RNA sequence: UAGCUGGUUCUCCCCGAAAUGACUUUAGGGUCAGCCUCAGGCGCUGACUGGGGCCUGUAGAGCACUGAUAGGGCUAGGGGGC
């Protein structure tokens, strides 16, 4: 048993999502596509309306 | 700082919206609900349909109520004439 194949067993999918591309999450990048979508939104937790 | 404008880069596969309601110094922004999706759980219930019961005041019609209305009759009131 050696370093060739001691790999992460059948999980731990370190693959984050990349929303810059021409397919999948794209252009608008992730759930956006409108406005007040830029630096941040006010909360909600407590804050808002 | 910018609740505004612009821009956001490889591939294939499955599903697939909304542009409504409530509140908002709210109205091209938001929070909750509605609608989308994924995971786990329940498992014949779901849309649609057959049979039966109850709830209803629209279309149409009607003048019994509330009002409107043409002609005639009968008839207080008022008007003209003896
Ligand atoms: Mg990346
Ligand atoms: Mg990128
Ligand atoms: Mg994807
Ligand atoms: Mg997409
Ligand atoms: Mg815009
Ligand atoms: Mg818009
Ligand atoms: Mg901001
Ligand atoms: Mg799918
Ligand atoms: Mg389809
Ligand atoms: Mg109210
Ligand atoms: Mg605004
Ligand atoms: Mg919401
Ligand atoms: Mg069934
Ligand atoms: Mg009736
Ligand atoms: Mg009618
Ligand atoms: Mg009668
Ligand atoms: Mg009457
Ligand atoms: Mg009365
Ligand atoms: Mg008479
Ligand atoms: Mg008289």
């Amino acid at each position: 048993d050696l370093r060739p194949n001691p790999g992460a067993n059948k999980r731990r999918k370190r693959v984050g999502r990349g929303p810059g591309s021409g397919h999948g999450k794209t252009a608008t990048r992730g759930h956006k596509g409108q406005k007040s979508r830029s630096g941040g939104l006010k909360d909600p937790r407590r804050f808002e309306g």
